[PDB]
Order: structure tokens, then sequence, then C-alpha cells
């Protein structure tokens, strides 16, 4: 379950 502040910069992409 590590994972999370990640997939934030790619919804800005």
């Amino acid at each position: 379950i590590l994972a999370w502040k990640w997939a934030w910069w790619a919804w800005r992409r």
C-alpha cells in the first residue's frame, strides 16, 4: 500500500 502522494502530480498532467 505504498503510494498516494504520487498519483497527485500524475493528475496535473
